[PDB]
């Protein structure tokens, strides 16, 4: 063909993006990674989506796992391969060793296997093939060279057959060589590397497309998660900067604030409330979530610091009843510890919820909490995730950030996310006569006018009351002001 | 001969400057890298260019990839090789192994292949030769010493024949030995290393001319990109300090601002707009991007923080009308997340757009965003790149930076780009009576006078209104002045 290689869609969520269409038709993609990375799973999701979505027959060749075990473990994702096998759509060809015994199984092996495969393909009219762990085959007594040739033979005979194949391989080091023999990376046309990176005591899964001879692909590692739906990849670096923006306004749940914001937050906008511990971020959230129920809209509240019990105790105490918001089915509370998983897991958790509850407002009490430990880049990436997800989804996001130091805060955010956010509400402590009073400033607002006032405010059972600025002070921001004016009133 | 080693141009963008001229004639250059680095694409771009620019025949010896595949793959970049083959300008010598099977045909191995490569050179009057993955050949069962002889012999037969060769090898360690057997390094005259260095979930491609017997060449790694047009290297260090410089002015889209700058910006200049989050850089960017259209001059606005939609929104609330700008074909919006690529790539995309649109003004909203995560050195290199480019293309550039701390920032740029810039507009907050007012200062202008006052300003639908300075205050730069009555 006078054309540049074409790709078969895998349908594995996110992979097709990273691969600019899927896998090159007629060629073999090697998928390698250490133990428990998702090799096998990937190979099955590949054949499975083929059958279900394009009615393209597949042949799964297995060297170590038993056809029963393969079907069985597939139920973990709601896949009945047993049924597909029956309908002649899927054909697992068992090439594993019988628990008994026979020697010299390396000669005929490949050859007899190739026509076994050939016959299978020809037979069920298959378009997709998966060979799970070729590695275990020469794992009989071979050296690099014997591996290089044997491989080249199977890739080649397979290519001639016209099958779009996925071959699996095991590794021993997360970043060491690509595949056991350091010979496979070259013999294959395409190379994909699945990583199960430790780092901390957490494990981050990532997928990289090392090379796709003939075409272009995204470069690098992409975090992904195995779920009850298989491999789910998040091309955070593929998400486009083309989200929608309306001048539609919506309320903060605190009128005076709405005023300060030029008349309520924009519907399309990511909000951030910062400030030292205890200033009142959670309050503005509660009042923010509520406001979405009072108007009969749906809102979720992912809290990483407090519980569902405490969030309800303190919320009632500020006048709004979360209980009802629940029953009526307009408010949904999540709750979980930042350590209960890794950033890639949370982002998905979040994305999930959002799909089943279709919120109109979303609040994440404390990003500063999800930044506990994680790397700064890994974090920033996460923020783009949630942020960028809700933004294109016309969801108003309110995020919290506790400043690492009360009073004297020289930077809005310690993780520098400032640029990623549309609106920024600042809460700070002001020392005024041996007493600690709050201040509330609408630091910025992208589309609106807002008010440049550092208004003090109080919290009570009614909630937050926004009073007036400290016009007669110098160094408010510092948290430790000073009074001015030296002329009271005298005669002429 | 009696003179300076002659060099054959590769025409591979940027490589000839790196190698000062091209690849040494009649000698063979070793090119190694790990899988997916572009070894093949290099050796094919070598022959392919020889044929298309110089009508120099080429012979492509393949040891693993199939001839039809090598052809097919090249379509990636829009290169019909089947044709070049059919016209006799290129010949793909298929030396790979039989898919079927045999083991006693290659007993005259090395020698026979030399007579085949040799017969082909004389046949097609080949000048350039690419041997792809010689490595896999001895990948049958050999020891280092055995590889140093066969390699030597070959290289020699081609040097005798007089062909200028490109032999490609494969590595396993991005920074370990140059080739599998740590023997090819020294059997070749030239060594070029291709690297796909990971480093933080992102890959960066670099090229390095490790050695070139007999001549000089640029030392160290240069970053490259494999695009639709093949390899493409930016010799960022090879860019000289030879940009033209006029005294002609241009407006900032804000009269008063042009007044503070002694009559606006200099056409040939890099302007920096620093300020804490919210101060108003984008408001300035927009007004700058608009002034180019009113003058019927093209301008590109590379956004990395907001969107085409939002920008358009916010632009509208400040007056103007980005919509019209677009239609009229006077303004172009880009948009992309820093993460949506590595610095090397972004640089390109930018370069790219500029070429297809020939803008008079460029605005990169938030350099500070581009600097996210990357290394400071790799970032400086990026600024020197974009900057230097516009500076040589007579393009006026407005770059934006957001300081990490609002108020009291003690340096214009955290990444330290100040020196690389001609003019620096600075925006800061100032606490006046429990309120947050703005201030704008033309911190520096290399060829003009410019006002030295720290004037306050408001943002209204109409736009930015530069007013008067805080004369009766002390420590305004501290963010929290001290009104002295
Ligand atoms: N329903 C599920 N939800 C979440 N994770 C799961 C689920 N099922 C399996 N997993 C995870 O995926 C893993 C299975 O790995 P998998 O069988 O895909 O291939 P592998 O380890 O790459 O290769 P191989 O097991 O053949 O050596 C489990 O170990 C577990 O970590
Ligand atoms: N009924 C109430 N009356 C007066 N003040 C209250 C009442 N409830 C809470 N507060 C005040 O509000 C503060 C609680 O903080 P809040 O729930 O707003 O979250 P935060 O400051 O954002 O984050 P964190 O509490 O984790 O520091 C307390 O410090 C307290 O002074
Ligand atoms: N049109 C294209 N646009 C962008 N990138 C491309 C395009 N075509 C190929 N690529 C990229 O270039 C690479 C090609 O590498 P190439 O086949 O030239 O040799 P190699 O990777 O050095 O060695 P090997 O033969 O072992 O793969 C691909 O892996 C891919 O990342
Ligand atoms: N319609 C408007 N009317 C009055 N003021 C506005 C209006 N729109 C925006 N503003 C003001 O302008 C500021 C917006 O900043 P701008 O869009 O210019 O970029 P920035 O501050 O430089 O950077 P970033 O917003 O990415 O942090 C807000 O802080 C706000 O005070
Ligand atoms: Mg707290
Ligand atoms: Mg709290
Ligand atoms: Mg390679
Ligand atoms: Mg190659
Ligand atoms: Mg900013
Ligand atoms: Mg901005």
């Amino acid at each position: 063909e006078h054309q540049a290689i074409a790709k078969m869609r895998t349908m594995i969520e996110g992979f097709d993006d990273i691969s600019h269409g899927g896998l090159p038709i007629g060629r073999s993609t090697l998928v390698s990674g250490t133990s428990g990375t998702g090799k096998t799973l990937f190979s099955i999701q590949f054949l499975y989506n083929g059958i279900i979505e394009f009615d393209e027959p597949g042949v799964f060749v297995t060297f170590e796992e038993t056809p029963q075990d393969i079907i069985k473990n597939a139920r973990s994702f709601g896949w009945d391969l047993a049924k597909l096998v029956d309908e002649g759509k899927l054909f697992i060809l068992d090439a594993s060793p019988d628990p008994e015994g026979q020697e010299v199984v390396g000669g005929f092996d490949l050859s007899a296997l190739i026509e076994r495969i050939n016959y299978a393909i020809q037979k069920y009219r298959a378009r997709r093939v998966s060979i799970d762990s070729v590695t275990s085959v020469f794992q009989q007594y071979d050296a690099s060279s014997v591996v290089r040739r044997e491989l080249f033979r199977l890739v080649a005979r397979l290519k001639q057959i016209g099958a779009t194949t996925v071959m699996t391989t095991e590794r021993i080091e997360e970043y060491g060589p690509i595949a056991r023999y350091g010979v496979e990376e070259f013999v294959s046309d395409n190379v994909v590397i699945l990583r199960n990176v430790l780092e901390g005591e957490r494990r981050r899964r990532t997928l990289e497309i090392l090379k796709l001879r003939g075409t272009s692909h995204m470069k690098g590692e992409y975090p992904f998660t195995i779920t009850d739906h298989g491999i789910n990849i998040f091309p955070l670096g593929a998400m486009r900067l083309t989200q929608r923006s309306s001048n539609v306004r919506v309320s903060s749940g605190v009128v005076r604030l709405d005023e300060m914001c030029g008349g309520g937050f924009f519907k399309d906008s990511i909000i951030l409330a910062t400030g030292a511990t205890g200033t009142g971020k959670t309050l503005l959230v509660s009042r923010f979530v509520e406001n979405a129920c009072a108007n009969k809209e749906r809102a979720i509240l992912f809290a990483y610091e407090e519980s569902r019990a405490q969030l309800l105790r303190n919320a009632y105490s500020w006048g709004m009843d979360f209980e009802e918001m629940e029953r009526q089915n307009l408010l949904k509370i999540v709750c979980a510890y930042p350590e209960s998983a890794g950033l890639e897991d949370h982002l998905q958790i979040i994305k999930s919820e959002i799909n089943d509850f279709k919120p109109a407002r979303i609040a994440i009490d404390s990003l500063s909490a999800l930044a506990r430990g994680v790397s700064n880049n890994a974090f920033r990436q996460f923020v783009i995730g949630v942020t960028g997800y809700a933004k294109q989804e016309e969801i108003t996001g309110l995020f919290t950030n506790t400043s690492d130091q009360f009073m004297g805060a020289h930077s809005i955010t310690d993780s520098h996310i400032e640029e990623i956010t549309d609106t920024i509400i600042l809460l700070q402590y002001v020392e005024i006569r041996g007493e600690m009073s709050r201040a509330i400033n609408v630091f910025k607002m992208r589309g609106s006018w807002h008010d440049k006032a550092i208004r003090e405010f109080m919290i009570s059972d009614k909630g937050p009351d926004i009073k007036d600025s400290f016009r007669n002070f110098e160094r408010i921001i510092s948290g430790s002001p000073t009074r001015i004016t030296v002329d009271e009133k005298s005669e002429l």
